[PDB]
């Protein structure tokens, strides 16, 4: 059964992929090769062309992503050759360095050996390669609450955070055959961070806010033609609202709106004053200003939705069905000011794609 | 078949309604009476108790409405006795007067005779009882574009608008047996309007914006126990974002954000400045300020979502399933600042309920 699933997924993927690459005449022979390989080994190996186009198709098919206009320019790094934890560490360090590109962010994915029979070869524990620790004791929170459980697991492995609000978590991953993950501190020279200041309000620096430059999602499974790449970290650049309307604003994250209200000089006393809305706008202006001033890539939500509109037009022109998740594509501020809010999207799942998988901790 | 549908819908409604009213022992005899009445007449007549509770249940079941906490205090006016167009006009004038209540808005529904065999007795053409006309010629728009088609139809019936940006449309409705609807100008003494000013920015009055006090939806069908009340206008009060983030802001409505930007003294040149977001916040603060200053009821979106949270808790406490449409319940500004954004809702349709119906014009 598992073997039949693989072959059916393989057939669909190779046909579509080779059609897109103008290789339709080669499908028959490639599918023959594959069936034999599956018959003998219980699996098959993608060509570098298949793996690269597959990762790009997976991005193109991600219903929740507003940044898909740029799917075809994804930089795919093939690391299916790694066998040791030093090689994984160095590959993850390299990804950070080349994706960061001195601030001019390059969308990149590094692809590690895939699952064999559901057995992982490399298991990454981080949610993002660069993220801040979170702590709770004594009732008072320090850092990013979304990182509380992983931070606690790292402190079970001999690591200790300084307990600032912005401790960088170490890389943490497990190799097939090892019982415990290993961890490595991130070299600070690799990690660009951006201090948050406001273009007009000098007091805004009093909040001492910062965020990291490059979001690199490292806990999703890339599925391509029935092959499960559970370890394939990827990055784009931030849309500013992710930082300003969610990471720094959510009550269960950094919860900064009352402090923002205070430094911008407005009362935070009455719902009818819309002080939360006003604070959210100024915090989001500060995030965009600060990234731009630092020379780190970022996109505002209006420009992002305009880009997504072009992606919709591109799909229609290419004769491709468009899929999307309206509830995630709308930005969390001024959503009715974007075209997204005023149309609907088919939320069907199409493969290749990126999928959630169970956490190894918790 | 139609008759079977009616009986099945009647059974479900009477059982549930009488259960809620502590009248469970009367269900059997009432259902007997009903089946006979259906058998003889092809229909049945609600008691005043059934009609009143039915309208309230219909509101409670409206998935898209954030204001449902107050469903049980709906003021139901029974006008199933009307037979003439003068009686309909006077009933609609009365609804406006008693719902408006000098600014302290009372949620109210007036219920007219229902469809008989799909044949309407009274057919209301207005989308809302109080709404502004819209015109397009010469390329330039005047008034509310959402009213363009109905305004054109009214001008086919001998009415003529002054072509200001805020012309009040007349009431327009058709009686069973008449080929054309009749129209009646609204007495201005019945219509409260609110000029839009800003609490801190004096220049805001230069925009000369206003909106009407009471939104009274008059084109939906109330369905209760298989009976179709196609004419049953209802009103609550506004949530401020409806006016400030949509009616005055949408590009296909009054499209005022660039003018707002100008009077609040910010540039409207760069997406990264978030000038649309800032303009939206100040316009929405002005709307809430102006309604409050005029003594007209209105709710801000933060308070409304807090009320909706209580509605969710009330349902769970009463053992009632909650249904909702996430895509409409989230407010169009700062939606992630409300609890609504962070949970999900079952969008199942439950009756009694309010439904769209085909327009008689267009
Ligand atoms: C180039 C810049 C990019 C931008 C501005 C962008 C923007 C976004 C945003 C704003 C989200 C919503 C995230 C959230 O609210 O937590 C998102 C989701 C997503 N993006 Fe993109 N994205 C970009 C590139 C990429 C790349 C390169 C990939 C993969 C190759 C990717 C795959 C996804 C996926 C899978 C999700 C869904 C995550 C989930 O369900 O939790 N995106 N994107
Ligand atoms: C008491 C104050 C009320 C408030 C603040 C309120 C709030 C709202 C809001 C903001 C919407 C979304 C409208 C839009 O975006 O166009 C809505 C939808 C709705 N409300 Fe309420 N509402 C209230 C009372 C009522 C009443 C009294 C009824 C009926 C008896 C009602 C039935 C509905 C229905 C049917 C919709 C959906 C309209 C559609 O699908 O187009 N509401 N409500
Ligand atoms: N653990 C799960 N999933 C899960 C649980 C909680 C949260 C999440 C994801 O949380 C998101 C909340 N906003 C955060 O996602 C971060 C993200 C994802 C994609 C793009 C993001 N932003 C960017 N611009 C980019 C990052 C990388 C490329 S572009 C950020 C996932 C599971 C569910 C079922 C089985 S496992
Ligand atoms: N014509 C249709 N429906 C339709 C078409 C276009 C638009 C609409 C409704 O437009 C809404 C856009 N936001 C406007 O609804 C106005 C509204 C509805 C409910 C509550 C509203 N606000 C309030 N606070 C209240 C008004 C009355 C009680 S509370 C406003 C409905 C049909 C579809 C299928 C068959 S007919
Ligand atoms: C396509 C989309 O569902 C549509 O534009 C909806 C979105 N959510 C909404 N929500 C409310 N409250 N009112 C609306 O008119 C809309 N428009
Ligand atoms: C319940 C709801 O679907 C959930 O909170 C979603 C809403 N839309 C979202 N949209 C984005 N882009 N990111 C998110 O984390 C969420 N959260
Ligand atoms: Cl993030
Ligand atoms: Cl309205």
């Amino acid at each position: 059964e598992e073997k039949e699933i693989l072959w059916n997924e393989a057939k669909a993927f190779i046909a579509a992929c080779y059609q897109e690459l103008g290789k339709a005449a080669e499908v028959k022979d490639r599918l023959a090769d594959i069936k034999s390989e599956i018959d003998l080994t219980g699996s098959y190996v993608h060509t570098k062309e298949e793996l690269e186009h597959g990762a790009k198709m997976a991005w193109r098919n991600s219903n929740r992503c507003i940044g898909r206009l740029f799917w075809n320019s994804l930089n795919v790094i093939d690391r299916r050759d790694v066998r040791t934890k030093e090689e994984v560490r160095d590959a993850l360090f390299h990804h950070i360095e080349t994706a960061t590109n001195n601030g001019k962010i390059r969308p990149t994915i590094t692809i590690f050996p895939p699952e064999e029979k559901g057995e992982k070869q490399v298991e990454i524990w981080n949610h993002q390669l660069i993220r801040y620790a979170g702590y709770e004791s004594d009732g008072e929170r320090i850092g990013d609450p979304a990182s509380c459980s992983l931070t606690a697991a790292c402190e079970e492995l001999g690591w200790r955070g300084e307990r600032t609000d912005f401790d960088l978590l170490p890389l943490i991953f497990r190799m097939k055959g090892d019982e415990q993950p290993v961890w490595y501190e991130l070299p600070r020279s690799l990690v660009i961070e951006v201090p948050i200041t406001h273009p007009d309000i000098e007091a805004f620096s009093d909040l001492e806010l910062k965020w990291y430059g490059v979001p690199i999602i490292s806990d999703m499974k890339l599925e391509v033609g029935g092959i499960h790449y559970n370890a394939a970290p990827f990055n784009g650049w931030y849309m500013g609202t992710e930082i300003g309307a969610r990471n720094l604003a959510d009550e269960k994250r950094y919860d900064k709106l009352k402090k923002v209200a205070s430094v911008i000089g407005i009362a935070a006393d009455y719902n009818t004053d819309l002080w939360k809305d006003q604070a959210l706008v100024e915090l989001n202006k500060a995030v965009l200003h600060s990234y731009k001033k630092q020379g780190v890539s970022i996109v505002d939500h209006h420009t992002a939705a305009s880009q997504f509109k072009r992606f919709e037009e591109q799909a229609e022109e290419a004769g491709r069905k468009l899929t999307g998740d309206w509830t995630w594509l709308i930005p969390p501020i001024s959503p009715a000011a974007t075209h997204i809010f005023h149309r609907s999207y088919d939320n069907s799942i199409v493969k290749p794609n990126y999928f959630y998988q169970d956490k190894p901790y918790e």
